[PDB]
């Protein structure tokens, strides 16, 4: 009789510091990310199976079938994530043994909307492997082989934010070092402060995002080559995710808006793409309607957005945002990292 | 200086037995209702003021505007709940001596979404008052107090079940009874089966439903006018609720996908505008993508619809909603009922 495993694990929203966190920058500099986990998850089943096959189904539904090998599986552009997944798995943790199973995946976002569900998709991935062979990977090492997965043996270039949020769970603050060192600082954020934060903010789902690695290659360029002034917009998106970080163990909600606006000029100013005519005509229409600052969530050029907005304005802007494209959607933290639970067996 | 107060309340999914809280129904044969709140909201402010008036501000963004009188104010149909609210807060905790304040609402879901807002709105109402005076209101007085300022002081006919998800928070199986008589039983549902029950959700926004009304009179008819076949059908809304308590209880997603199809074969029955042909569209539809079961979340009409999906089809499930009319969301449970909290003084 089979097994059956499902994990799931929160995406995120950038609140702040995004771009700090691309290679170049976090070597040289260090890197500052503020962020927190929403309602909204990516998931992994793992179903064991009773002939001698390995399958790998994705969130838009692609679906690979191969028969057991004791070689590793070809990473050959098709589910690259899941294969590296379940090949460390194998080489690790069952002496190089294959498995029969089937690895699945969906997701509560479609790619490129800001949310950081590709990295949270490796993360879910992972804990689901975790359940089935009963690892002791603690969260820092769930998050570091995640990173290594997706950009070493898969060799995607990204970020290093995503991992820890999908991982880890609620309000975090991170570090980012050269060789791979992250502090994930879990913030103690009052409850009348979270229930503030919620009142005020609200999302509007733009589009799928294609500019994402566009703008971290751009952002990547920048250190490397050397240009100065959008080296100094990626420093002031750093120092302020130290302002906002303090402004929410503060409860201090003027210089949490204030650090909002500066940073999302930063952002913008830090690589031609993360923000167009379009996103910026919903900004401006956001402002009017009384929203105070906002925000493209991830690395930019569409997908989520987010406002802050006083309360006695927050009808106003949901209104207005419905006269433009795209979906209105309050906004809910969630405490908990990347969980994990059994159907059968 | 003055003081500003926010509360806020979780909106609610209807999972079984609604149209049994009728008032004929319930007072008749006894009335059972399985529900839950999810992750939206309905907010209230209190602002103190310092001029000498008092004033109501609706989430439609209606505004009444009185000076300081030592009569109660008059329910014109202008923001009746805002006006019955103060009026019983007033008389019956500031010994008839009016508060120079502002009392404002909005909400996450508008009229007629089938979440139980309209309840909810007076909850949270009720609730910013019970933190401005300190007032040593429990739960079911809450609640009780909600429904009695709505249907008797405000004279507005409905169901019973709204006024204790608002208040109480997170999945209840709730026993109505003749004389106001009300048990909630919150349910001790195991994390796992809570997982499992989000991982196979899918709600779709309809529209708004305007049959709410109507649906309730119909019912009430059915019990008054001895109507037997529409009688025998409430009979099985109330049963399956019973067995779709027990299913969660007993981690039974078989009993509770059972329960859940012929739950609403008994609710379309009791009251002809529960479904139309368009609410029967997607759901064949629904049920043609691999979804298992659903049902409207409310009286009926339209607003929201929930769908049971085994997680293989919860994309395939996704996508086919998006070809229609309304707005997909996943389902997040949350466990907390009414809160409030302080921003100034
Ligand atoms: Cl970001
Ligand atoms: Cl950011
Ligand atoms: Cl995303
Ligand atoms: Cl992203
Ligand atoms: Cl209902
Ligand atoms: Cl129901
Ligand atoms: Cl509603
Ligand atoms: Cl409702």
């Amino acid at each position: 009789n089979p097994t059956i495993i499902r994990a799931r694990a929160p995406l995120r929203l950038g609140l702040a510091g995004g771009g700090t966190d691309v290679a170049p920058y976090a070597d040289t500099f260090g890197g500052y990310v503020l962020n927190a986990t929403i309602d909204r998850y990516a998931y992994a089943v793992i179903k064991t199976l009773t002939i001698p096959a390995v399958r790998f189904v994705s969130t838009d539904q692609q679906v690979e079938k191969h028969q057991l090998i004791s070689e590793p599986l070809e990473l050959n552009g098709t589910l690259n994530l899941h294969k590296a997944v379940y090949n460390h798995m194998i080489r690790n943790y069952n002496h190089g043994k294959p498995i029969a199973l089937e690895l699945s995946t969906f997701c509560d976002a479609p790619a490129g909307s800001g949310l950081g569900s590709s990295s949270t998709l490796v993360v879910v991935m992972i804990k689901a492997f975790v359940e089935l062979l009963n690892l002791p990977l603690d969260d820092y090492a769930i998050a570091q082989l995640a990173y290594r997965i997706e950009r070493v043996d898969c060799g995607l270039a990204g970020g290093r934010q995503d991992q820890y949020s999908a991982t880890f769970g609620g309000f975090n603050f991170m570090e980012f070092y050269e060789e791979e060192r992250t502090i994930v600082n879990p913030l103690r954020i009052k409850n009348w402060v979270l229930c503030e934060l919620e009142a005020s903010l609200v999302l509007f789902y733009t589009g799928v995002s294609r500019e994402s690695a566009k703008i971290i290659q751009d952002q990547s360029d920048n250190v490397v080559s050397h240009k100065t002034a959008a080296i100094e917009a990626m420093h002031g998106i750093k120092r302020e995710a130290l302002v906002m970080k303090e402004a929410l163990l503060k409860g201090d909600f003027k210089a949490f808006v204030a650090s909002m606006r500066l940073g999302w000029d930063n952002k913008k100013n830090s690589a031609r793409t993360v923000s167009n005519a379009h996103i910026d005509e919903i900004y401006d229409a956001a402002i009017r309607a009384g929203a105070q600052a906002g925000k493209v969530s991830g690395a930019g050029g569409g997908g989520f957005m987010l406002f802050f907005v006083p309360t006695e304005k927050r009808m106003d802007l949901i209104r207005t945002l419905g006269e433009y494209d795209g979906q209105v959607s309050n906004c809910h933290f969630t405490k908990n990292g990347t969980q994990a639970w059994r159907i059968a067996n």
